[PDB]
DNA sequence: CAACGCATGAGCTAGATCCG
DNA sequence: CAACGCATGAGCTAGATCCG
């Protein structure tokens, strides 16, 4: 047959021998096979156990730390292929630390598919480099076989096979003393031999009965089928760890094994593209009963079945679980039994949640102070209830103030009852109001939700403030808001005055931050104002905000504040927020602005957007001027040591960029380039200081060099004089000729001329001149460089 | 008379000019006297109002913002003196941003006692160069006059008196168009003056009516007393206000008007070495009865007399105004409605008090931890009782678990009645151990404190655990306790391992309330073992810990955990806190390692103690070796252009000195603790120094002999130095003619190796002088004998 | 009679209807 | 019968009486 014994599970064997056992009838392995940690274990009872029907292995086969197996070829006689399905460790096949293992006995391995060996640390195996890991293994640039018996060559390597000639050696591949590696012809690579040579079926692999038949060789390749194998099974069958396929009423019943979750180890098996797969991935949730995948319009849930049937949530590490969950078949209960800081931490955690179904119980809870981290709240089933059918449960909380913000939100309990009591922070309008959004309206016990130990300690607000007069600036806005007293005009203590910058408009009313926590509304007070019996009075008390950064938008409010007594009254009054911006301003410098040099005409520059914009900016403004060259290099002796190498203003209102090229100038002329960032311009055109930088544009190529007639004028005196003209536009300046005159057999014998001493002779001489034919030849060194040579000019003189 | 007048307090003038009026009859103006910030007054209104009796200002003059006035003379006419016992801004008169003042008009300042003048700002001046400060002033360096009318020369300067040349001219000084300002001969320099020049009194200054009288001149320098003045005047009478001295009877009198506590602007007034003193300064405390001040042995209390009987505390500031006090003369309430953490201010803040007259009220205590910021209380008297004459009260109070630590503290109460309702986390026993240790025993009022509300939602703990085996590494340390069991088996959660380091035994013990702190026990949970139903068993539960530093003493308990019930028992059990330090290891390496070189011999090294020392470190091993000579310089033409140790211990610098000079040397040193058991020696870090050259052993002494070639090439033999200082590379070899200068010549190393001397090519036939000096690569040596040899013509 | 002038704007002297 | 050996010591394989 194929594969004629049983399937079989991954295992693990630690400290005994005993639960090898259950290998008795298996064949094909899959997940893999770690036989690990025997130390009490004597090398005489290795010698009687077998495992013969043993073939394939899917993910890995590791041996680690075994005392008493010296040839492992008694134990698995007939494994022929690794799948490596899986990888352990970025390997296949590892053998470590063996330490009575005196030869491998691997014998009959042909195909790992994936991965490499790696063998360490064994100082009793030897013929380990007489294997040939590249006829079998695909990819030996992973192997690692160091530190071993054969780090020195001294363990004989002596075996009775082709000795091949892979390396540039006629090296003898062998795995025993009693056999070698098997090597046929390879007019087929991968497809299966025999002994004579003859190729078998094209898909199977290893070891073969008869050539050329897809229905009795051994191991093959892609997939298999009740004796038979093709590279695509039909579709009445579905594909299964990429070695099987197999009808669907087979992977359905697993779904449904550890629908029981009994064990995580398995996956809620589902169909996609004919592979029984895991999980079919993101972007596709699966279906009820036709066991598919479905394309999931939009976020799909990935529902979230509860354990036990509750739970409770105390710190982080509980909720950790909860993360990503969005469907929940259960009942949950908070309770913080003191805690620091979760107010920020339990969005990133439960932030996301939409559905539960049984009941939500929040009890002795100490540091909560609203309801805001459930975001995504919008009904609860109540299918199972608490004790006299109650759905929504609150008792014994002392810092809960808002439950939601029911402006923006919507919630609706399908049955059950609330519960409220001994809550004495949070006024009772707003259950009233939760009444109200949700779906009951008349279902109460009597007693329902405690009506006086539930706001009793807090003084719940009602009235309100309204603004008068808001005042803006760069720096500082104003407030002044109406007058108040309460009905005893002697009880009171001022007002607060909470502020907060705001780059958005979903800001929360005060949630009450009065545990840990972040951020908090940092708020000023304020001394109340004097009492003037008037009604058209300086009644309206005012404050100043000073420190604000410009160009940004603020939000403010200010709360009422009493002394506590017995009188159930004088409860304050409490404004509501608004949003007011600050003005702009003076915009600050532009970033580093590069000069680049490419051509003579040609010089880019280009910046980074500034700091601290304030507002947006329309443009910017730039600046150049035309440089000039150093007068006092004129008068320098250039024969004496020291040479010199160098490397309104017009504008434009450049727009909606970054960088800009200018043309038109001056070859070889420094530049001082300067910029402003400025914002809005028609009304109060405002700009920042400029950045300044300096630039050089590149030289002429022949400016340096002048033509002319070098006329000379010969002297009585042997003296010849030179006339000749001067470069017109120099590469910034002239600042040395190289004269120089070649009698024939002669070199090229050079004097100097300086810029003065050009000036004032209008050419130069040659004093004490010998009678021949001389060839006078100039270069114009600039301070750019040396120009071009000129002509040589010819004359003679003669005895 | 020589002060006639009345004593005036200082004053402040602002937005009108009726509060001038009360200047009518005083004469003398203690303290400073600003006028600023009138608006609404015309030029006219100031033409008919003087003050003529004006003399002394002790602390400052000054004039800000002032619209209408032109001269300063109409209303200070007879102004003199300035003493500047207060620097107003650090300068002593300041008339500034004045906007009709023409011309100035102050004629009659004799003598700036202390400090400097600026007049800013004033573009409508003129004669401000004509004043000679130098003549006034006692520092002008300090003077600043800038931006006024005269930034330009452009307003007259034109005056009718010395003219005196200060500088380099010939500079009229003067006031005004009308006076000019006073110099008399310089024979006296403070001590007042005539118009006639006659000096007059040694003790006083400025104006003067007879000479050589101490009784009828104007403003006299040290003190005053009664139309005379001495330099110290005897004690029938006290210093005050370094002008003036009094009797007795005066500032006492000052000392109960402050006493009703009226006004922050007293000085509670002591008498100090005849100075009626306000605060008689650390190391002093006043006596009641005598006013005097005691030479206070020890911390003396300064005690701190709180107002309206009572307060609150709830924040980080209204505790900040009795920082420093130690005993309070009332009563105190404290209400901490929230807060974040205030555990760790509280002792920063208040930490020193330690006594209470009144009573102590704690209500609404929402995140307290314990009460030891209260660090030196030990006697509450209750002079005020709460009402039911409480004394002690602590009512509703969510979290409170532990008062004190009664095993390091004393504490008493006097009288009254204590309150504990409503704090459900404090064991009852804690009570029992408070009352045992106040005062009272049986005064109870039934119904007392109670005993239902208290301690009900914390179950306080009555069994303890010991510890079976401690064992420790370098860096691990293995725990384990003795086996544990409730009476339910079953309700059980596991144990809790409270763990943190520690330098000291005064460590704060766990309390069990919520504070957010940013220290903390750091602590890990410990799965419950195996039942076994043994007594023999392996019962006893372990844990490791093991990210520690070693040699660090670390202290450690556990706690028990279990479910919370109805049942009024399964309390848990909870150990007691030991302390248990790591081993030590293999040390770190040394830090800084420096050496100097001095002398050709002498090198010395300093370095820095390590890092991390893990224990005593017991001495230091330094070794040291011979560098070898670079090689590489042996072909280079000059002509172009075991190792010996010690113990060093107890000290931190080391000399290595007796041994061979100029030799580069690398040295190492290494630290390390005790060696016979455990030979533990840390790393090593590696210096390099280089020496100085010698006198005479980088100079070689022989006989230059030359061998004399046929064709005018004369050889030159000598010897090398057999010890230079490390190679000799040039031999600076020179040749001297009779009226020629020393001529000289150059040689390599390989050109003396190849040749074993030198040579001299086309030498012109005389008596030359040929003299050699060794000049190695450390520098140049001495010169050997300047050899003669004459080649004839 | 509804910003600017007869100050500056958070560096021991007031604190933005604070002043008319 | 009271540290070492027949591992390492917090880098998908156990977690310091964890194995005797």
């Amino acid at each position: 047959h194929l594969y004629p014994g049983e399937v079989c599970p991954g295992m693990d064997i630690r400290n005994n021998l005993t639960r090898l056992h259950e290998l008795e009838n298996c064949s094909v392995i899959e997940g893999h096979l770690q036989i690990l940690l025997m130390f009490k274990t004597r090398p005489e009872d290795f010698r009687d156990l077998s495992f013969p029907k043993l073939i394939m292995i899917t993910d890995y086969l590791l041996l680690f730390r075994v005392y008493g197996l010296e040839s492992l070829k008694d134990l698995f006689p007939n494994l022929t292929v690794i799948r490596g399905s899986r990888l352990f460790f970025n390997y296949a096949l590892v053998i470590f630390e063996m330490v009575h293992l005196k030869e491998l006995g691997l014998y009959n391995l042909m195909n790992i598919t994936r991965g490499s060996v790696r063998i360490e640390k064994n100082n009793e195996l030897c013929y380990l480099a007489t294997i040939d890991w590249s006829r079998i293994l695909d990819s030996v640039e992973d192997n690692h076989i160091v530190l071993n018996k054969d780090d020195n060559e001294e363990c004989g390597d002596i075996c009775p096979c082709p000795a091949t000639v892979i390396n540039g050696q006629f090296v003898e591949r062998c795995w025993t003393h009693s056999h070698c590696q098997k090597v046929c012809p390879t007019i087929c690579k991968s497809h299966g031999c025999t002994a004579e040579g003859l190729c078998c079926h094209s898909e199977c692999l290893g070891n073969c009965s008869q050539p050329d038949d897809p229905t009795k060789c051994v191991a093959c390749r892609n997939f298999y089928l009740d004796g038979r194998c093709v590279e695509t099974c039909p579709p009445p069958y579905y594909h299964f760890q990429d070695w099987r396929c197999v009808n669907f009423s087979f992977c359905q019943d697993l779904h449904h094994k550890c629908k029981n979750s009994r064990r995580q180890g398995c996956h809620q098996y589902v169909i996609h593209n004919n592979k029984c797969i895991p999980e079919c991935p993101s972007g596709y949730t699966m279906n009820s009963s036709n066991l598919l995948c479905t394309p999931c319009l939009g976020p799909c849930p990935k529902v979230c079945h509860l354990l036990e049937g509750e739970k409770t949530i105390d710190s982080v590490t509980s909720a950790q679980e909860l993360r990503g969950c969005t469907v929940i078949n259960g009942s949950l209960i908070i309770n913080i039994r003191g805690g620091n800081n979760l107010a920020a931490e339990l969005e990133a955690n439960l932030g996301l949640i939409e559905e539960i179904s049984g009941y939500l119980k929040i009890r002795r809870s100490y540091a909560l102070v609203s309801l805001s981290f459930f975001r995504k709240l919008r009904l609860i089933r109540g299918e199972t209830l608490e004790i006299g059918n109650y759905s929504f449960y609150a008792l014994d909380n002392q810092n809960l103030r808002q439950l939601w913000d029911w402006s923006k939100h919507n919630l609706t309990t399908t049955q059950g009852k609330l519960f409220f009591h001994y809550n004495p922070k949070l006024c009772l309008s707003e259950i009233h109001k939760m009444e109200e959004v949700s779906g009951t309206k008349g279902r109460q016990e009597r007693n329902d939700i405690a009506l006086k130990t539930n706001g009793d300690k807090a003084s719940c607000e009602n009235e309100l403030l309204k603004f008068s007069y808001i005042r803006t600036s760069f720096d500082k806005i104003l407030l002044r808001w109406e007058p108040y007293w309460p009905p005893d005009f002697r009880d009171l203590l001022g007002f607060m005055l909470f502020y907060k910058e705001a780059p958005y408009q979903n800001v929360t009313e005060f949630d009450g931050q009065d545990a840990c926590g972040s951020n908090s509304w940092t708020v000023v007070d304020i001394d109340p104002p004097l009492r003037s019996n008037d009604p058209k009075s300086q009644n309206h008390p005012g404050w100043l905000m000073r420190g604000l950064k410009p160009w940004t938008q603020y939000a403010i409010f200010v709360k009422t504040l009493v002394t506590f007594s017995d009188e159930r009254r004088t409860y304050g009054a409490k404004s509501d927020i608004i949003y007011v911006q600050t003005d702009a301003t003076n915009p600050s410098v532009p970033l580093d602005p590069i000069s680049v040099s490419n051509s003579s005409s040609q010089i880019i520059l280009k910046w980074k957007p500034p700091s601290d914009p304030n507002g947006n900016i329309t443009h910017y403004l730039v600046f150049w001027e035309r440089q000039a060259e150093d007068s006092e290099l004129f008068e320098l002796d250039y024969c004496l040591k020291g040479l010199k190498l160098p490397s309104h203003r017009p504008f434009e209102k450049v727009v909606n960029k970054e960088s800009l090229v200018i043309s038109g100038l001056r070859h070889f002329t420094g530049y001082r380039i300067e910029l402003q960032a400025c914002n809005q311009d028609t009304p109060e055109e405002r700009c920042s200081v400029a950045a300044y930088v300096s630039a050089r544009t590149m030289p002429e190529a022949k400016a340096d060099d002048i033509v002319g007639p070098v006329t000379h004028e010969i002297f009585e005196n042997n003296v010849v004089h030179l006339m000749w003209q001067e470069p017109k536009e120099p590469n910034g300046l002239i600042v040395l000729y190289e004269v120089s005159y070649r009698r024939y057999g002669d070199e090229e014998l050079h004097l100097c001329v300086s810029r003065k001493h050009f000036a004032l002779e209008r050419g130069c001489r040659l004093r004490g001149l010998s009678p021949g034919n001389y060839s006078v030849r100039i270069r114009a060194t600039s301070l750019a460089g040396n120009g071009s040579w000129t002509e040589p000019t010819y004359f003679y003189v003669t005895d």
